[PDB]
């Protein structure tokens, strides 16, 4: 498959992302998961004012509230997409929570995490649960 690929990171080597049933994303890069909202989430919600982000260590199963991500208008959980340990969050989103609004898909990613195997990820993808994002 082609997660294999980007968890191997080989030469020529390219990170894949995936979109869930709920306008969540996640990536993968070696045995790093990278979580976000994606671009519809963040313009369903408007100009975010406040990230509250996991905490590191913070051991997750899929479907666990992990973060809120508010505006004036709305808040929304964000839900972990998998099994695994939180282990590192973005920083820059205490200052700039828009960075969410501008990059949602990139710059704007929300937590890391890592998982050890990637059967349940490989599971959701045969079902089509959750589908590569071009």
């Amino acid at each position: 498959m082609g997660t294999l690929e980007a968890q191997t990171q080989g030469p020529g080597s390219m990170s894949k992302t995936y979109f869930t049933q709920d306008h969540e994303w996640l990536s993968v890069e070696g045995q790093v998961v990278t979580v976000g909202i994606t671009d519809y989430a963040q313009e369903q919600l408007g100009d975010l004012v406040f990230i509250d982000l996991p905490q590191n260590g913070t051991k997750l199963s899929k479907g666990d509230a992990a973060a809120v991500v508010e505006s004036v208008k709305a808040a929304s959980d964000v839900y972990a997409p998998l099994d695994g340990e939180v282990v590192e969050i973005n920083a820059a989103l205490a200052e700039s929570p828009e960075l969410v609004n501008q990059k949602a898909e990139t710059e704007g990613w929300l937590w890391k995490m890592t998982v050890q195997d990637e059967t349940q990820l490989e599971r959701l993808l045969d079902e089509a649960a959750y589908k590569e994002l071009i």
